[PDB]
């Protein structure tokens, strides 16, 4: 037992309204945009196959030269509210923003720095449109930061002298400015997401991380604070050295999701994780020829995954250059709509429902102690195994889409086989279970 200052704050999950809404929101989309999109992987003629919002350290680009793209910003097709539309047609419920990556860029017009959106072509406070049209949708919108900014020379990666602490102590109050401006221009913002908190000069910093989160707390009532900001006295990130869970939701899960019979300690705290649709790619990248590129398939799995281990799951879309999307997000964004809407009483407002993980599927309980069986795998067998915990039985199955009743068999002490339904739905489908806990 450690005693630390700048350990965990919350004992447990956070049960107030603002919370529960974060959670109850389930499906999110992240949007990656910035001076990256321009080059989009390419820099003076050669392709680069890394991640392309990382295309100036591929590249070895000067600060000075990258931040000269600058004056080629000019998103023609942009609008906000379609953008938002978009949004709303796919079933999120909220948007993580990059307000700022590494590069610097700032999509709204800081005061703090000279590297925005207002010294562009283009003048415009992107973010403060997107914020509105977003909000009009009823949509929440959270923000991305990058603590590490290569665009001020003051940023450190290592503290290793006293001038070093001397310039990044600047680097913080720089930090805090960016910070206290976001959330004061744009007060209905529900959550910041930390990113680039890594490296050395801020595991030695913890206090600030503290600090930030306190101070960003009393500014945004309610707001959320991803655990990936946060280092403790020790410089221990994430979870403290007590193994307590900094911030407010576990922020680790990106482009992986925890094993769903091994990794059941992840049910005891708020998470979310987010994915790309290729492999590696976050900003625009002009070629996804370049590794495998997922179907909406494959994406609906991973969503209700993560709905079914209680955490969120956040689908990320690099923007063009000129402010419209490309085909395949596009298409992405609807195929999922269209699933969503018809199954998404599954995932909206659901959580990890207790059973053991079976071959067919994942289980997600809802706010009434409905049971949904989301099927995935078809077995040949034409049953689906549903073992029960200890006290609970199924009174009954129906098929969600057309309410039909399905036949329910019970085999063993705890053990039911489920029929598949008698026409193959012809894609992953939901059976709604009524179950009964005995004197969930």
């Amino acid at each position: 037992e450690i005693p630390l200052k700048y350990g965990a704050t919350n004992e447990g999950k956070r049960q107030d309204p603002a919370m529960q809404k974060f959670r109850d929101n389930r499906l999110g989309a992240f949007i990656h945009w910035g001076l990256y999109a321009i080059p989009g992987g390419e820099w003076n003629g050669k392709v680069y196959g890394g991640a392309a919002e990382w295309l100036k350290s591929w590249a070895k680009v000067p600060a000075d030269e990258w931040l000269k793209l600058m004056d080629q910003w000019n998103p023609t097709k942009f609008d906000a509210k379609k953008w938002a539309k978009m949004a709303k047609e796919m079933g999120t419920k909220y948007v993580k923003i990059t307000t700022k990556h590494h590069e610097g860029f700032c999509l709204w017009p800081s005061k703090y720095t000279k590297y925005t959106v207002a010294n562009t072509p283009y003048k415009r406070d992107i973010l403060g449109e997107l914020v509105k049209a977003y909000n009009d949708e009823g949509i929440d919108v959270h923000f991305y930061f990058s603590v590490m900014d290569w665009s001020n020379p003051d940023y450190r990666y290592d503290i290793k002298s006293k001038e070093d602490s001397i310039a990044f102590s600047r680097f913080l109050e720089f930090t805090d400015n960016q910070l206290k401006e976001l959330a004061t221009r744009y007060p209905t913002v529900k959550d910041f997401w930390f990113d680039g908190t890594w490296d050395a000069s801020v595991k030695k910093n913890g206090w600030w991380t503290a600090h930030a989160e306190q101070m960003l707390k009393e500014l945004v009532p309610g707001v959320a604070i991803n655990s990936r900001l946060r280092a403790d006295d020790k410089g221990k990130r994430h979870f403290d050295s007590n193994g307590r869970l900094m911030g407010d939701y576990e922020s680790g899960y990106e482009r992986r999701l925890p094993d769903p019979v091994k990794d059941l300690k992840v049910t005891q705290w708020d998470w979310e994780a987010c994915m790309t649709i290729p492999e590696n790619q976050w900003g625009y990248h002009k070629d996804w020829s370049l590794s495998y590129v997922k179907t909406p398939i494959e994406v609906i799995d991973r969503i209700v995954h993560a709905v079914s281990m209680g955490g969120n799951m956040v689908v990320n879309f690099g923007p063009q250059a000129d402010g419209d999307f490309r085909p395949e997000e596009k298409a992405m964004a609807t195929a999922i709509g269209k699933w969503m809407n018809r199954y998404g009483k599954a995932v909206y407002a659901c959580d990890y429902a207790g059973f053991e993980k079976q071959d067919w599927g994942y289980y997600t309980r809802g706010k009434n102690d409905e049971v949904y069986m989301v099927v995935f795998n078809q077995p040949y067998s034409e049953r689906l195994i549903v073992k029960t915990p200890k006290g609970i039985t199924v009174e009954k199955a129906t098929l969600l889409t057309t309410g039909e009743d399905i036949t329910v068999v019970e085999t063993t002490r705890n053990e039911y086989n489920v029929s598949v339904p008698k026409k193959n739905p012809g894609e992953p489908y939901v059976i709604q279970l009524k179950v009964r806990a005995a004197k969930y």
